[PDB]
């Protein structure tokens, strides 16, 4: 089993990694083994003097604080978003564009971005007067919580993977990680996409053909959109992966709708298992959210993302075909 | 005691209320007695059907969560900002511009806006890796906490002063209160003032007198700047009031600087008791922050803020005269 898992992890640089199989082969530690593999691939342990035992201890603790009984927003999703961000970071149009600290921030942000997710939405937490919504004044409730937990866990025994960064490196990384995870709040999607469109329309490219990003605002905007794309990457994956992700988010949505029904609240969209259309919901999600985002990302890094966009368009055609 | 208490309460509608006397005559409950008196003057217990005993129970509970060993950001300051907001709400150029709910939101926001303040700044909390900064991801750390405490205390026994608001009224009040208190973060001052200035250059007014605000964005922005003005109203008050407030904020600042010194941190501006110029700092505070804010406000409600602006200019005159 160790051999086959190592074989599977050789695909860490590929879109379409068998992340559910890696979850199985790793003993439900996809986030730990995928993060560790990526950190070794990018030489991040040597670059930031991260003790390997500290890295594993933090990663296992972080993975533990994802909920194993949440169908979608769990450690497999976190590992998926981490690996997808890792691939997007390697795209040729971004070669040598980001520093080692920005790469570390984007990967760390992806790892923590949904930690301790309870499997219900921000609006559900707000409408039920949850403790979380009271703590965070109804504003990016979950995303603020994911950040707070992700950073707090660094203070557990032998968990401070950033112990050997300088003070300015720690300060800069913390700000970047916060800016990235707050951007995963879906209520910010339209604004994030509008800014990504503006950047594509005004794109500048250096003499070496890579993206020119000469200020923090543009650099962090690209990283925010990158992790957002990774978060919304399920419909761009091979269909056997996409359908499993769809099964899982529908189970989470239906369980939220069951709670909304039991409480006498209006049922959130796609959350009523009695009047649901899973296939129409996926086509509309692709048409109105995922394809607009990925077509814009593909424009930013053209032609690097052509195969990903082609898979997305094929999957939309397939889900559409199941409707008539 | 209670009848001398009453005659000074008589001028709750006047700039320059004797709040320190009121704090002494009330047994250190100025927030409770001033809030109660204001709700009667504006008929808020009747319009919103608030039980008078629940108003008092929550007010004493809220007042208790202000720190008695914090020289400035305590219950006396909270009572002063309440009373100043209450007066600014009667500006002629703003006669009933705001509905009864918006009036309630501005006054409630004023009461809770610094609750549980520890006497140190957001930057101190961030740079010391405090639990509060960890919870709130370095963003409006204190102001988010003030809100969360102020709302959580409503869930104590016989404290839900909003129990008889409709569910939509409770949701609308909550949103406005959050929008207002978050705007008291001094890091947002320039953005709030620039928008007040833009409103000035786009000011639409009647011939009858009043300002004309149609959309929620313009409206909440005036109330944000209103409570901001009340928060920064000390230098516009009669001089013997202003001088007492200055003694208290300098004591609080010096105690923070003593902590930045003993921890080896960079001492915040005005916090080094061995290198302080209290009078120069007041003149600078007025010149760069308080007067530009209050003169922009004065223009928006021209000319009802003329006397407040005059008194500020007089106090800047006097503080300047104390520099040799
Ligand atoms: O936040 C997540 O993790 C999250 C995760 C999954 C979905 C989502 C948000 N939002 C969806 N829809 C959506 C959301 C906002 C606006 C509009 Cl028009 C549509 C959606 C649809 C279909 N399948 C999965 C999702
Ligand atoms: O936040 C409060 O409660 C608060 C309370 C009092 C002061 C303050 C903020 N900020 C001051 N100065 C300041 C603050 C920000 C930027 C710049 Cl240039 C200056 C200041 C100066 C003098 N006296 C009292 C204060
Ligand atoms: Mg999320
Ligand atoms: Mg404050
Ligand atoms: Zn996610
Ligand atoms: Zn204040």
């Amino acid at each position: 089993q160790e051999d086959v898992l190592a074989k599977e992890l050789e695909d860490v640089n590929k879109w379409g990694l068998h992340v559910f199989r890696i979850a199985e082969l790793s003993g439900n530690r996809p986030l730990t083994v995928i993060m560790h593999t990526i950190f070794q691939e990018r030489d991040l342990l040597k670059t930031f003097k991260i003790p390997v035992d500290t890295l594993i201890t933090y990663l296992m603790t972080l993975e533990d604080h994802y909920h194993a009984d949440v169908a979608y927003h769990n450690n497999i999703h976190a590992a998926d978003v981490v690996q997808s961000t890792h691939v997007l970071l390697s795209t040729p149009a971004l070669e040598a564009v980001f520093t080692d600290l920005e790469i570390l921030a984007a990967i760390f942000a992806s790892a923590i971005h949904d930690v301790d997710h309870p499997g219900v939405s921000n609006q559900f937490l707000i409408n039920t007067n949850s403790e979380l919504a009271l703590m965070y004044n109804d504003s990016s409730v979950l995303e603020n919580h994911h950040l707070a937990v992700g950073f707090k866990l660094l203070q557990e025994e032998n968990c401070d993977i950033f112990q050997n960064l300088t003070k300015k490196q720690r300060q800069s990384l913390r700000k970047m990680v916060i800016d990235i995870v707050l951007a995963t709040d879906m209520s910010k999607h339209m604004n994030l996409l509008a800014d990504l469109k503006t950047m594509v329309e005004t794109k500048k490219v250096t003499s070496s053909g890579v993206l020119l990003l000469d200020n923090y605002s543009d650099r962090i905007q690209v990283l925010q959109n990158m992790v957002h794309c990774a978060d919304l990457s399920n419909p761009t994956k091979p269909l056997q992966l996409y359908r499993q992700w769809t099964d899982r988010i529908m189970e989470e949505f239906f369980r939220q709708g069951d709670r909304e029904r039991e409480r006498g609240m209006e049922i959130s969209p796609m959350c009523d298992k009695h009047n649901a259309s899973v296939e129409k919901s996926q086509v509309g999600f692709i048409d109105y959210i995922v394809h607009p985002l990925w077509e814009t990302w593909a424009d930013l890094v053209h032609p690097d993302a052509q195969d990903i966009l082609d898979t997305l368009e094929d999957n939309r055609e397939w889900y559409q075909s199941t409707i008539p």
